[PDB]
């Protein structure tokens, strides 16, 4: 064991048995095993680690070790001859909203995070990375292929660095390196609150006992709220546009603002948290600033619940749903909550579904001002097209009433995420999302696709014709085969995205499954589950279940005209109804008199 360095948790905490509300780590959550499901603990591993050494090492860091017998192919060498697409005529998701890839992003937040070591680094290891291409400790870097027009623009390759593990600890037994999920394995509206208590704290109003979420003092949206700013620099919202100088929004999940429509979500999302305090006041004037914050996070972490596995599952997974997801049984304490490391592979499927624009949309859902359409990459860390330049309200309304691309073989990630990819710490528009899927998926120690059909109950071809099959297309299954030369050696990303899409779904079998379990698990692991008797009162559940995303959006800003179901593709003003034919949230059953 080399002395490299490293940061592992000690990290325990003690729990309390009568608490009615979640904690903000999430321990305590199972009482048996009370670290299972807490942030900040290792993804779980569903099946062995798989790396170059039976070690931390990954599949592609020694030049002479061969996976399987074979060299793996360079993660943007696959990017560029599977992954990438030039025509973006007809791409569009005939019957799936833009809201749907962006609820997906805010549940993937709200599930796992496993942040890179680099940000505890020295200076030296940042710059030697991205200065000199040169492999070493974490630093990982992507190296382009000869053909490609990178290398004449940009260098010989791009930036990356390891997530982070928790670091060897006695008595340096041999198991392979483990990642860390950095929040809360519940489904707990983590991705507002926070997954830690000095985050959790300074997200808080303290100064007035209202139970509010502090919101931002600098700017106002027609009078309603948007985050906090967060002070740190560098910034990269900054970066972006020195003119402006708007700095990136401070959120319960830091990746907020790494695009203009996960920032809107958010803020949509702290706009209900304050709305419920208030009512709650209201009824009962009486409860002081916790209990507030306490009942209204309770009741915005039900609400990202029910819209996750009442709506976004079913549409997602669709035939395979009533398999993996079976109705509600109640909460099973043996179950494992914690989000497995496969998991933050299998959701990123979402990466296909992102267009290459964003629309902002007026009153009668008409493009909003000369430039209303823009590129998508303009709009990573770009906070001030909605503080100076018309708010959320606009950027809401196409997230209804546009569309979402649609998965395709030969059509997977739009050039926006694949060539000018943003990120902080590097300057350029000039990165490259899909390749940096494929290597994180090798740093990860990520068993191939065959593994991992063969824990699904599927098949696993050995030749091209096994594979053309499977994948019900006989080119991309020969780039495939070209590329890695077999079938067990295929990355599970790229796999798995690869098969066609189940009936009324939009993953294919492999990733039904993968996530299929997850969420079953996810769901029925957790002890605060909406559901789960006890948790809400009779009375108090039958105002829960009819919430939807249209009153949310109601509720929450000034638009008056949404559809019933948002996910849904919806074209203005037919599939549109007035805010008032859509069922409110009942607060009466949160009123509890001195009787
Ligand atoms: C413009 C929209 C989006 C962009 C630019 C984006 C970009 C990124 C980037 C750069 C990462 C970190 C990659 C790494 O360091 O390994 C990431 C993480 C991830 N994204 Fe996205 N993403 C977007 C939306 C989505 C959507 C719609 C989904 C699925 C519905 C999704 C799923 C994920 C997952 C599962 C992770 C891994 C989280 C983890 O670290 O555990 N993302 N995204
Ligand atoms: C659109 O999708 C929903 C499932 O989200 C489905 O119920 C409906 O039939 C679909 N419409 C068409 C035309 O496929
Ligand atoms: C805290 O709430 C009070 C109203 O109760 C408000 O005037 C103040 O702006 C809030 N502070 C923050 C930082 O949100
Ligand atoms: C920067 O923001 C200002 C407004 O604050 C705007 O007029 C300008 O076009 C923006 N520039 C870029 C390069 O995005
Ligand atoms: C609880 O979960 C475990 C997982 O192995 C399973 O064996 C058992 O069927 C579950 N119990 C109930 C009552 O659902
Ligand atoms: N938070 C910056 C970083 O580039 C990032 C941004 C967005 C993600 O979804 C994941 C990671
Ligand atoms: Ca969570």
């Amino acid at each position: 064991s080399w002395e490299v360095g490293c940061g592992a948790p000690v990290p325990l905490v003690t729990c309390d048995e009568q608490s009615p509300y979640r904690t903000i780590t999430g321990d305590c959550n199972n009482r048996r095993s009370p670290a299972l499901g807490a942030a900040n603990r290792a993804l779980a591993r569903w099946l062995p680690a798989e790396y170059e050494d039976g070690l931390a090492v990954p599949f592609g860091w020694t030049q002479r070790k061969t996976r399987n017998g074979f060299r793996v192919p360079l993660a943007r060498e696959v990017s560029n001859k599977i992954v990438g697409y030039l025509d973006e005529e007809g791409v569009l998701d005939q019957n799936r909203s833009l809201l749907f890839m962006q609820w997906g992003q805010i549940v993937d937040h709200d599930l796992d995070f496993a942040p890179e070591t680099e940000l505890g680094s020295s200076e030296h290891s940042k710059v030697q990375c991205e200065e000199y291409c040169v492999q070493g400790d974490e630093c990982f870097p992507i190296m382009f292929p000869k053909n490609d027009p990178k290398l004449k623009t940009q260098g010989k390759c791009m930036p990356f660095f390891r997530a982070g593990f928790v670091c060897p600890t006695p008595p340096y037994q041999s198991l392979a390196r483990d990642q860390i999920n950095a929040v809360t394995s519940f489904l707990d509206a983590s991705l507002v609150y926070g997954s830690e208590p000095s985050l959790a704290s300074r997200l808080r109003n303290l100064s007035s006992p209202l139970g509010l979420m502090a919101v931002n003092q600098e700017a106002w949206d027609h009078g309603l709220a948007y985050p906090p700013f967060n002070n740190v620099k560098p910034s990269p919202c900054e970066f972006i546009n020195t003119t402006a100088h708007v700095p990136c929004f401070q959120a319960g999940d830091s990746r907020a603002s790494e695009q203009i429509l996960l920032a809107t979500v958010h803020t949509l999302l702290l706009r209900e948290h304050n709305r419920l305090a208030r009512e709650l006041k209201r009824l009962n004037p009486h409860w002081d600033g916790e209990m507030l914050y306490q009942e209204a996070r309770k009741i915005l972490g039900a609400f990202i619940q029910i819209i996750t596995f009442r709506d976004y599952l079913p549409i997602v997974l669709g035939s395979e749903m009533q398999k993996w997801i079976p109705p509600y049984q109640g909460y099973n304490n043996s179950v494992d909550p914690r989000i497995s490391n496969v998991f933050t592979f299998a959701f990123r499927f979402g990466h296909m579904e992102v267009p290459s624009t964003v629309s902002r949309l007026d009153e009668n859902y008409q493009p909003w001002g000369p430039e209303a359409e823009l590129p998508l990459h303009t709009l990573f860390f770009n906070t001030w097209r909605i503080i100076k330049d018309g708010g959320i309200d606009p950027l809401v309304r196409g997230l209804l009433a546009k569309n979402s691309k649609l998965m395709n073989q030969n059509k997977m990630v739009t050039s926006e995420l694949r060539n000018k990819l943003f990120q902080p710490t590097h300057k350029v528009h000039g990165f490259d999302l899909a390749a940096i899927n494929l290597q994180r998926c090798r740093d990860h120690g990520m068993p191939g696709y065959n593994s991992w059909r063969g824990f699904c109950g599927l098949s696993q071809p050995k030749t091209l014709k096994g594979l053309q099959a499977v994948l019900k297309n006989k080119v991309l299954a020969k780039k495939l085969l070209d590329l890695y030369k077999t079938p067990d050696n295929i990355d599970i990303w790229i796999g798995g995205n690869a098969e066609p899409m189940v009936e009324r779904g939009r993953v294919g079998p492999l990733l039904a499954c993968l996530l299929g379990r997850q969420f079953q698990q996810i769901r029925d692991g957790d002890r605060f589950w909406w559901e789960n008797p006890g948790v809400f009162t009779e009375k108090q559940r039958d105002s829960l279940q009819k919430v939807s995303f249209s009153r949310l959006i109601c509720d929450n800003t000034h638009i008056t005209k949404v559809p019933l179901h948002a996910f849904q593709a919806n074209n203005y003003p037919h599939d549109f109804v007035d805010c008032s034919a859509v069922d409110k949230l009942d607060l009466s059953p949160w009123a509890s008199r001195e009787n």
